[PDB]
DNA sequence: ATTCGCAGTTCGCG
DNA sequence: CGCGAACTGCGA
């Protein structure tokens, strides 16, 4: 089982290292045969010997073209001939690719920015994380000394913790009366003990939470100041600190450093992303946190250090338990994308699609387009029109059926052959025309992406079917992840089409997909209304809520089935409308804001404030409470009662303070905010302290009773405490709880005045 | 660094 | 005072 790839240099020549685990034993494969290359396209074969003789310099050295071969390749389905420029060293490239391209007789250069190790996995057709192997894992966390006004590190590591299958233990250099804490003499001793256990345990996966930008990194500077060699790698190497854009990432060679924070952020939507918040969310088990002022105080006073060691032990524990929950999903994703878990787990949606397409492009001898240059990126600032949203029939409804297409946009892509290699292709026998936008798509042959999307969806149904048959627990659950992982990749293609940074960018493909979807949803709206007498309450992009006004639950149900049988006969290709569910009642505030109640009594919510993270827990809890009353019981007077109830508890300051917190993320440099909002103003003052504000940092603030703008009365909740602070009861009652619950009962004639 | 469509709050300008 | 720009996150 191939875990990762990289290369070392031996006598100036690159040596691929294939890190594997084969039947429980870590192994390293070496390849010195692989040669770095990129492609060049030129007007005449006359400049090739002129193109062989170009020279550059990387580091006092002189880089030359090792060899040349010219290959017949396809470009967007069209055949072409490019020169393959081999080189001595993987880094020979970047130094000389610009020089070759500025050559007037070269038209362009292709596939010049593929990392050697990743290029190796593609060209050699090797799949990472493919196999049945069980990986030994080890999670770890650290505790540190912090003075409010001081730079990074320089303030020792008080304790280091780790967890695995056997349990969780803490290492520290003071004495703590806890059975799971190992005591050593010094911080230097504590660090060295941690190096020994990792080597002793020899884990394939090192699980951290934000170790990329803190946990790991501290350890090095402390290791450097204390004269310690940080031999964490399987080849005795030190962790690799690398720069990933704004933030940083850490490698550990021979092992997979599995930082949960990036994978947790992309996978889940949480109001806050502290370790306790993620744990409470995933496992429903609460974890309390000891703040940094508490740990430094405790350490210097020698107060309950038991409390700090219990917290630090739980950090490692939940990190391991979270790592056990998310590694397989992330591992199967790597098998799909064909890249290392390390690279896959830190990759955005766009990178994952492109790494997949690049592997497939290589297989189909399809030369890969380049990433757009700066000016060519500017010509992609064009925008197009997307899904269709019907203005709802606002109010309360009964006997509501929901019908949507199965994977609308993927179905459109394969059915109509939506692809840049087929868009406006000439000389074909059969074409599909996209409505409104009018683009033609050749259909004589399968488009590059449509063929990939077809086999993807075909494979998923095969995994899904194999799933139910499998006797094995663990193969079955992994099969669930790969199948579900194929779903997310399959639905990423349309957005990829409109992504300006995509190699395979095609705005025409993007607006063609959206155009068909609008006609398919609207044509279906009219058919169900005109020929079956249904009433369509609400339709958003790929589905609609419909009812027959004066009908029984069984009548609307069975009639809806008959409509399905009828339009599916009229539905081309893989497009199919399905019966998603039936809901006894539903309430629709406006576009994107609605909720429904099924037969079970379970309530589904969309776009309402209960879903929002920038709305305090309390207006959501109240909005959920009223929503339940009329959806579950129909008791409108009970719904004004709970609002009445809540409103007086805010007025009397009985409501807990944590309910009143409102979490709003910072989306950019603070300097570039044209307007200053409450979360901005808060963030801005923390900036005027030791804390630094990173885009994507969540600010949790509370509004206090005071005079002025809401931004001038907001403090971070951590520094809020009732001794000197009285929260603003009126704002939460006037701007929060009522406005949310003053978007659904107006239809019942109620006004905020009826709820104070 | 997938896309567009969208409701609503906070703030500042006239 | 009304209104729109700025802003965030939602559904899909």
């Amino acid at each position: 089982m191939i875990l990762d790839t990289d290369y070392i240099t031996e006598d100036g020549k690159p040596v691929i290292r294939i890190f594997k685990k084969e039947n429980g034993e870590f192994k390293i494969e070496y390849d010195r045969t692989f040669e770095p290359y990129f492609y060049a396209l030129l007007k005449d074969d006359s400049a090739i010997e002129e193109v062989k003789k170009i020279t550059a310099e990387r580091h006092g050295t002189v880089v030359t073209v090792k060899r040349v071969e010219k290959v017949q390749k396809k470009f967007l389905g069209r055949p072409v001939e490019v020169w393959k420029l081999y080189f001595t060293h993987p880094q020979d490239v970047p130094a000389i690719r610009d020089k070759i391209r500025e050559h007037p007789a070269v038209i362009d250069i292709y596939e010049y920015d593929i990392p050697f190790a990743k290029r190796y996995l593609i060209d050699k057709g090797l799949v990472p994380m493919e196999g049945d192997e069980e990986l030994k894992m080890l999670a770890f966390a650290i505790a540190t000394l912090y003075h409010e006004g001081e730079e990074f590190a320089e303030g020792p590591i008080l304790m280091i913790s780790y967890a695995d299958e056997e349990g969780a233990r803490v290492i520290t250099w003071k004495n703590v009366d806890l059975p799971y804490v190992d005591v050593v003499s010094t911080e230097r001793e504590m660090i060295k003990r941690f190096l020994r256990v990792v080597k002793e345990k020899d884990p394939d996966v090192l699980i951290t939470y934000n170790g990329d930008n803190f946990d790991f990194a501290y350890l090095k500077k402390r290791c450097e100041k204390l004269g310690i060699n940080f031999a964490l790698g399987r080849d005795g190497s030190e962790p690799k600190i690398q720069r990933m854009g704004d933030r940083f990432a850490v490698e550990v060679k021979g092992r997979i450093h599995f930082d949960l924070y990036p994978v947790i952020r992309r996978t889940i939507n949480l109001p806050t992303y502290t370790l306790e918040a993620v744990y409470e969310a995933v496992f429903g088990q609460p974890k309390e946190k000891v703040y940094a002022e508490e740990i430094t105080t405790a350490w210097e006073t020698g107060e309950n250090l038991e409390r700090v060691a219990r917290y630090s032990m739980e950090d490692a524990k939940v990190t391991y338990e979270l790592g056990k929950e998310f590694l397989p999903m992330e591992a199967q994703l790597s098998r799909l994308i064909g890249q290392s878990l390390w690279d896959v787990s830190r990759s955005s949606t766009g990178n994952l699609v492109e790494w997949f397409l690049l592997r497939k492009a290589y297989e189909r001898n399809e030369l890969a387009p380049n990433k757009p240059d700066e000016k060519e990126l500017a010509r992609r600032r064009q925008s197009y029109e997307g899904g269709y949203v019907k203005e709802p029939e606002r109010g309360l409804w009964e006997n509501i059926v929901y019908l949507d297409f199965r994977s609308l946009y993927p179905s459109i892509i394969i059915t109509h052959n939506v692809s840049p290699d087929t868009l406006n292709r000439e000389g074909c026998k059969e074409y599909d025309v996209a409505p409104q936008v009018g683009h033609r798509f050749c259909k004589d042959f399968p488009g590059f992406i449509p063929s990939l999307l077809g086999d993807l969806l075909e494979e998923r149904q095969k995994i899904k079917k194999k799933m139910k048959a499998t006797i094995d627990p663990i193969e079955r659950k992994l099969l669930d992840y790969r199948q579900r992982r194929i779903k997310i990749l399959a639905n990423s293609y349309y957005g990829y089409y409109g992504y300006a940074r995509a190699r395979w960018y095609c705005k025409e493909c993007a607006e063609s997909v959206t155009a068909w979807g609008r006609e398919y949803i609207t044509m279906t709206i009219k058919e169900i209304e005109e020929k079956y007498g249904f009433k369509v309450i609400y339709s958003d992009t790929d589905g609609f809520f419909a009812t027959i006004p004066g009908a029984d639950a069984e009548t609307v149900k069975k009639k809806a089935m008959e409509f399905l049988k009828y339009i599916n006969a009229k539905l081309p290709g893989a497009l199919e409308l399905e019966y998603e569910g039936f809901y006894k009642r539903g309430f629709f505030v406006t576009k994107k804001k609605y909720a429904v109640i099924d037969e079970e009594g379970k309530i589904t919510t969309r776009g309402l404030e209960i879903v929002r993270r920038d709305w305090s827990e309390i207006a959501k809890e109240t909005q959920a409470r009223v929503l339940e009353a009329l959806l579950k019981d129909g008791d409108v007077e009970k719904a004004v009662r709970i609002v009445k109830e809540v409103t007086e508890k805010l007025s009397k300051y009985e409501v807990p303070p944590e309910k009143l917190v409102i979490h709003i993320q910072i989306t950019r440099d603070l300097k570039d905010y044209k307007a200053t909002g409450p979360h901005v103003a808060v963030a801005k003052r923390l900036a005027a302290r030791g804390v630094k504000i990173r885009p994507g940092t969540v600010i949790s603030y509370i509004v206090l009773k005071g005079s002025g703008r809401i931004g001038d009365r907001a403090i971070p909740f951590d520094e809020f405490d009732p001794t000197k602070h009285k929260y603003d009861a009126e704002y939460y009652i006037e701007n929060q709880v009522l406005p949310a619950v003053e978007r659904i009962l107006r239809a019942f004639g109620y006004r905020k005045e009826d709820l104070r």
